[PDB]
């Protein structure tokens, strides 16, 4: 049977609301006044009244901005009832697919990570791994894709930047010589993660590296 | 049965084209690859290729601006064929209703109308009727509704304006005393018609009034 195709609605819409999405119609409206209604989560059960249908035009409406990170898909049913009170169609499946926008900034899993490394490991040696998440989508867009970086080091001894970070994995490595527990037992690195793989909004944290004897 | 509701498309659209209108879908696409096509005037017969359907997505498309005054409605059919070459649905009726914009200026039925009136008819006496048409719609909007007016009179004897016009009917009447064949045997009135019932674009003509002895 011919059905309504899933309907794609970008999240965080600006309206105006209510917003027309699709017009339901039974062709038995040749003969009878028909009353359209809708059921399902989003309509008559939680969250109620996100969608509605105009009972005489059949126009399915969306009444407010959506948010993919709360609900990504809605499964509704459309119904058609004669003026006399008989349902004149099997309920129609309607699907609403909510599409991603970049409405979330990245968030580090901790404000402060802690790792350690031996003085005198060769340059290129992995030290620790840091991690940030993004609620948005990483499969079809870069809204959820994170770019790791290092904003600065303290102290700047012996060199101004002694560590680097893998922009995808967040592994921090040593890139310099001169680590020396006795001279400088600890470094504090301000670390940053940016969504859109670098083009987006940024968040910040720190990583503390103990220099092992 | 649940069908596609007639689809309203304002004429003279600015695109971009091709433009998505509606997404056809057979639910037998669970089991089989389905190929969508469309027939009817506007699709596979004249004017051909105004509409099209993407054979695998089912997306009905409009490929160029429409014009209500050439074609106000299109009746198409949608079809669904399995990869194996069987049609798996009765063809679906699709209707496209083209909605009016004010794309036509008014046009007088003649460049020059001719009428006559006796000197010394009382003020208020009907003289002649002029007529303009507008292709646009007069039922739901004022795009086709015309406002008649008089831009000027020649000669300006004895008074500057001796005639008036019914802003709806275009009947010209005498509003002054002093008509006199011997003094002034003829007047030439520049007449105007404006759509949007006065707020629109204007066209111009003349009416020649013979003054009868
Ligand atoms: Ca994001
Ligand atoms: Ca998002
Ligand atoms: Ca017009
Ligand atoms: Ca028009």
């Amino acid at each position: 049977d011919w059905v309504v195709a899933p309907i794609s609605v970008p999240e965080n819409g600006e309206g105006p609301f209510p917003q027309r999405l699709n017009q339901l119609k039974s062709n038995k409206d040749r003969d009878t006044k028909i009353f359209y209604s809708i059921t399902g989560p989003g309509a008559d059960s939680p969250p109620e009244g996100v969608f509605a249908v105009e009972k005489e035009t059949g126009w399915l409406l969306l009444n407010k901005p959506l948010d993919r990170e709360e609900i990504a898909k809605y499964e509704l049913f459309g119904h058609a009832v004669s003026e006399n009170g008989a349902s004149v169609e099997d309920p129609m499946n309607i699907s609403i697919i909510v599409t991603d926008q970049n409405d979330h900034k990245p968030k580090f899993t901790q404000d402060t990570f802690r790792g350690s490394v031996l003085e005198g490991v060769l340059p290129g040696t992995s030290v620790m791994q840091v991690t940030a998440t993004d609620e948005d989508d990483a499969i079809y867009t870069y809204n959820g894709v994170v770019a790791y970086s290092i904003h600065s080091q303290e102290p700047k001894d012996p060199h101004d930047l002694m560590f680097t970070i893998h922009r995808s994995t967040g592994t921090i490595s040593v890139i310099s010589s001169g680590l020396d527990r006795e001279k400088v037992p600890e470094y504090t690195l301000t670390i940053q993660a940016t969504d859109m793989d670098g083009d987006g909004s940024t968040t910040t944290a720190v990583a503390v590296v103990e220099i092992l004897d």
